[PDB]
Formats: structure tokens, sequence, C-alpha cells
């Protein structure tokens, strides 16, 4: 059939989850116009007719796209190994989001350039209040642009430095966090390393889960890492219980002044798991820690995320697991305005002309995404 | 500007088939990049070698779901070419029968020759007159440039002007569907070139059209451009600057040739058509013996005369009102609507008996060598794939 197979081809055209949809396949396009137009290699007759033949239309393109000049640098909210995180507002509609931006320069130089696409379908298409939403995803021949919702009310690190948790709240916190792995398990994907930075607090103080590409790390995740083992979406149960136990004790079970030590304290969990001498932590509470801080075998959240819905440490009279997200918050943040970084702390490389055809540009073709 | 206007400006860009960068034209660089960096040389580099596999398999689903050769079926090679041949095809699934025109990407790359069938490629597509032959798609692989197009079963009209004396009544048709054909390419910027009887093909009802864009230049916004018997005295100075009159100049030739059985500059040497056609003003002349009506020689003299005073250097119009086209069997509103003079006796779908058929080769397939670093000869054929 020639119209079937016709239908097939515009629906990978028009499908926000193909690679080769309309945006991405202009990335291809446009990465070949960076990567090929340098005097070396335009002795190539191949090369420059095909740069004279598209170089009026890809600038024009470039334009017309979504560009890093469409937004106002605010102020740096955060900050990363290969880049930054910006508060930016868009010139044109001037409303507000956290841009993620990714060094290529960077990327390229220390071999990792793959890391970026889970991070980007999950926040793309997970359409869920538990995960940061990615509007926009954008490039050029320096950044990757990821354009996210800002959540103003900080992160679970800050939370948990300004406040004395009392178990009320880290019971809403842990609930939260248990909905919000419960739906990225449910998409296909294991978050691998969950932590405080990656739980963010919305205008309304309930918790959303960001960034998806060593205290927290289960057994099983540092084992595998040697090339042999093999992990299940119990190593983000793990996870929970080192944040649970940090809450309520002030510090990591697994802490070390060595990285080695921590994870030597990771393997012998069953002799350095303790808790303090002067531990005002309910039974219930130590249950649940316990419960998953130990062997994946015998990990709770093993036989799904219900049996963690049913731990005692959850029976409470404020709210129901499945209303949890119409409740008031413990902490609800202060909404002076939309450019608010109170709950925030404040704080150039080109590539070489190549020679020859490198194709720096190549591992990044693909990651636009525009969201409509 | 207005965000949704950037938006919107866009999606025409990727919709737009006269667009350089439509979705056809985008997927033809996602799979020139895959066949241009698929070697063991170019692998070695990391970008390369992930961006691979990362396509590899999205690129070879696209190939399969795409127009490709296989989905033809070959029943004859009815013309042949430098840089390839004209196939009688049927569609395997459609069953519908048509001309598919090959072009060897080895041969174009080799002999430094990979820019020609643009102009062919955009008549062909945009031209959207009953007097240019039409092209369906066209598709690519690694290999060859295809281009799917109406098959003309009547011949063309070398072979009707052998079999035939063609009276005036005759001439005259055939002279107006070439000026109709000739302003729907000079009306899309372009300049034949070569306009010759070879050219001209006819359909299955005998109705005329032109094909053969090879020579096709597009004109500037003054409408400029940069066999012997049928090319004007202004090339012959250069071999610079022509107008769509040196295209005017071969239908008078065409004409002649059409009521008189030879060319109007016909010589034993190739010098003594060129001298000829300089000397028009005197080598000129029309058999003492001769049906030809006084309004015939004012037109055939009207377009064999200087370019600074030929009929057309200011449009069809002129060439419409001409005395030689008054008939009372058509009128240019109802040509196409005319029983042509020889409507073509075909037997079945298939038939090529107003052809010369031809034998297949199938044995040149010579290799390009493995590149070592980046070469891109699918480079220049990006964005030749269109569907209608
Ligand atoms: C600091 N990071 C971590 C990260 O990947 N993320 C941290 C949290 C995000 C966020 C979403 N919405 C936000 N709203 C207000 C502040 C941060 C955010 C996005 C994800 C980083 C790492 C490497 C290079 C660059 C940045
Ligand atoms: C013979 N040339 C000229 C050519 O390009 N064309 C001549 C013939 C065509 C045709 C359309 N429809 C047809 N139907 C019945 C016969 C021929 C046709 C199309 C155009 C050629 C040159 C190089 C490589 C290959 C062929």
């Amino acid at each position: 059939s020639f119209e079937t197979r016709f239908e097939k081809m515009d629906n990978l055209l028009r499908d926000p989850k193909s690679e080769v949809n309309s945006d991405c396949l202009l990335d291809g396009l446009d990465a070949l116009v960076y990567d090929l137009d340098f005097p070396a290699l335009r002795k190539n007759k191949n090369i420059d007719n095909f740069l004279s033949r598209y170089k009026d239309t890809i600038n024009k393109i470039r334009d017309l796209r979504m560009k890093a000049e469409d937004y106002e640098v605010v102020k740096v909210i955060g900050r990363g190994a290969f880049g930054e995180v910006q508060l930016v507002r868009h010139k044109s509609t001037r409303k507000v989001y956290a841009m993620k931006l990714l060094s290529k320069f960077e990327m390229i130089k220390r071999s990792d350039s793959a890391f970026f696409w889970e991070e980007r379908d999950i926040m793309a298409f997970a359409n869920s209040p538990w995960v940061v939403q990615l509007f926009y995803a954008f490039q050029d021949d320096r950044y990757l642009y990821m354009v996210m919702e800002y959540m103003p009310g900080g992160d679970l690190v800050n939370l948990m430095s300004n406040y004395d948790v009392p178990e009320k709240w880290a019971r809403f916190y842990t609930a939260e966090v248990v909905l919000a792995l419960d739906a990225i398990h449910s998409m296909g994907f294991i978050h691998r390393d969950v932590k405080p930075d990656n739980m963010l607090l919305d205008k309304s103080g309930h918790l959303k889960l960001a960034d998806f590409g060593p205290d927290y790390i289960s057994p099983e995740v540092l084992k595998s890492q040697g090339g042999d083992g093999y992990y299940g979406r119990e190593c983000d149960w793990w996870s929970v219980g080192v944040f649970l136990y940090e809450m309520l004790v002030g510090d990591t079970p697994f802490y070390a002044d060595s990285l080695v030590g921590t994870y030597s304290k990771i393997m012998n969990h069953k002799n350095s798991l303790t808790f303090p001498d002067d531990n005002d932590i309910s039974k219930e509470a130590k249950n649940l820690i316990c419960a998953f801080l130990t062997d994946r075998e015998v990990r709770l959240g093993r036989n799904g995320v219900e049996e963690i819905k049913r731990h005692l440490f959850f029976k409470n009279d404020q709210w129901a697991w499945e209303t949890l997200r119409d409740t008031v918050a413990p902490v609800v943040p202060d909404l002076s305005s939309d450019i608010d970084t109170s709950n925030f702390d404040d704080l150039e490389e080109t590539f070489p002309i190549p020679k020859a055809f490198v194709g720096n540009q190549l591992p990044f073709v693909g990651f636009t995404y525009y969201s409509n």
C-alpha cells in the first residue's frame, strides 16, 4: 500500500517522540552547516557547493527558530560541572522559566555527550504533577538549552538546612517522593541517584523531581558500575530511605570523610547503619528506613509501590495517597514576585578550527523540542 | 516577531514544496549524512560512530517507507543519455505505468557535473501546464537520482516528421502547442536553450508536451541567460547573454522543417550550417514549388531573424495574435480539446511501438573509493526528493 507507507511517514515526521520529527531533521541540517563551514573543509567541492546552496536558508532558519537571545537572563540560580541554571524571562511572552545550559565544549572535551537524552524525554513527556516539565529544548553551536518550569520553592537541601524537620513534614515529603518515583517507574525509567537536590518545590510547596542526567547510591548501583551486575527500580527505593534518614537525623546514614569510606559503609550497610543515641525518631520511621536500607532481595519496593504505601509510617489523619497533592504543604513559599530568588543561594572556550571534518555537532542532533 | 508568527513561518518552510528545507529535503540531508559517514575509517571518530548507532536504525526504516527503485517494475528502456537512461516502468502496488529517468551519481561526481538536473526537476515538478511533461515523484538512493514522469506513448516529433508529410493544418497545431509549452517555461523564469523536435513528445491522445530540460537555465531580473541546425545566431557568435527569444528562433526552425521537410540552414558540413545561420538574411529561402501560405512564411521569417527584432522578445501574446494561428477548428482556449492530427493506436498501456526499443545494460555499478576522510559525495543531491 502506497498511501499507508506515505501516512506512516507523516506520523514519524509529526510525532514529538520521533527521532526523525520535523524539528529533529532541522537539527541535522543545522549541525551540518556548523561542522562543514571551515576554510580547510570548503576546499572540497562537495562541501563548498553544499554550503553555498544552504547557508542562506540555514541562517534564516536559525533566526526563526528558538534561540538564547529570545530570553532575558535574570539571575543564575544553580551551577554544575557542564553548565548552569538561569532564571530567565522570555522577551516576547514575559513568562519566567528555569533554563538549564549544557556546554558542548565541556561535553566533547570530557567525552561525555549522551547523558541528557533521558532527562530531556522524562521532562518533556512525563505529563505528571510530580515531574518538572520541559517546555522547550533548543541549541546553538556552543550550548544545549532546556526551558523548564521555575520551581520557586527551592530544593530539599535548602529546606533541610533552614528547618528542623518534624516527622509530620518528613512523612509528607517522603510520600510525595514515593508518588514521584512511581510516576517515573510507570514511564519505564529508573532515576538511579535520587537526592534532595533533585527534589524541587513549586509555588504551593509541593515536590516535583528534576535532574535525570555517592551518599545516596544503593549497593547494587555501586556493584553494577564494575561492569557485571544489574539493578531494578528498588535502587530508587534505597535512595528514599537515605533521604528519610537525612531528614530526621541531620546526616546521611553512610557519611564519611573519604569517598572510599562512604562506598565501604554502603556495602557494609548491615553494620554501618546506626541511629544516634539521642534519637527522638519513632519506631515506624526507623522501621521504614531499615526496610529501604537493606539488600535488594528483601528491600521494600521489590513488590511494587503498594507495600510502601501501606507502611505504618504513612498512617496519618491529614492526608490520603490519592489526594496528597491537594493538601497544604508544610512550607508554602513567600509568593512576592515572579522573579523571587529568596529560596536560592547566589554565586568560555571555543572549539579549535577543524582541519578535517570533526562532527562535534553530531551527538546533539535531535535535541530540539517544541511543546505545542 | 509575534513568536507564533515565527513558529507559523517555520511550518510554511517545512511544508512548501518549493522550499529548500521542507521535510523531504531535511530527510535527504539525514539520509546523505548516514551514507557519507558509514565507513570504518570515519567510524573511528566517536562523534560519527555514536551518531550512526543512534540513527542507523531509523534511517534504514525510513529508506524502506520512502519511495525506492524496488517499488517499480522495469518494462523496457525507451531512451538513453550520457549519465543515465529512461525506462518504461510500472509501479508494483498501483500498477500505473510511468517513464522513469535515472541519473548516475558516480558518472556525475566523476565528471564533476552534478548540478544540471535542478532546473529539469523544478520545471517538470512545478510547471503545472498541459504542455510540460509532469514529474510526479523524484527520489534517490546512494547510486542514482530517479525522476518519475508521465509516459508519452506517441513518441517524439522527429519520428512524426519522418513518417508524415506535414500539412499546414498539422504544423499549426504542433507549433501552437510548442508556443504554449515554451510560454509555461518562460513564465517560470527559465529558458530551454535547446528546443528541437527531440524534446517534443506526444501523449496518448496525440497532444504535444515539452520534455528534456537538462539544458535549462534560470533568467535574472532582466531575462538573460548564460543540434547545430536549431541553434540561433547569437549563440554561434559566442561559440554570453541570451533572452527568451533564443527559444523562439528554434520554433521558427521547427515550423520550417515541418512544412518543408528540411532544416532551413542545412549543409554537408557544420561550418556550412554555421555560415548559413549567420547569413540568415540571404540563406533563408522557401522552395519554389510549395504549399506554404504567406502567413506561415511570415511566421517563420518573424522567428528566423535578428534577436533585436525577433517575434517573442516581448512575450507570447504577439505570437498568439499571428494570422498563421487563425483557423476554424480550434482557439487558444480550446486547443487541447481538439482531436490531434495523429492519435496513436495503442495495443496496451505498455505499447512502445512509437520508440526504438533499446537493449538494457545492467553492468557498470563502478566504485567511488571508500572514503578515508569525509568526502560528502551525497551532499550535491540533498533536496532532490519530491512527492506530488
Ligand atoms: C545543577 N544542575 C543539575 C540539573 O540538571 N538540574 C537541577 C534542577 C533543575 C531545575 C528545574 N527547574 C528549576 N527551577 C529552579 C532551579 C533549578 C531548576 C534542572 C535539573 C546542572 C548540572 C549540570 C549542568 C547544569 C546544571
Ligand atoms: C534522453 N535524455 C533526455 C531526457 O532527460 N528526457 C527524454 C525523455 C523523457 C521522457 C519523459 N516521458 C517519456 N515518455 C516516453 C519517452 C520518453 C520520456 C524525459 C526527459 C536523457 C539524458 C540523460 C539520461 C537519461 C535520459
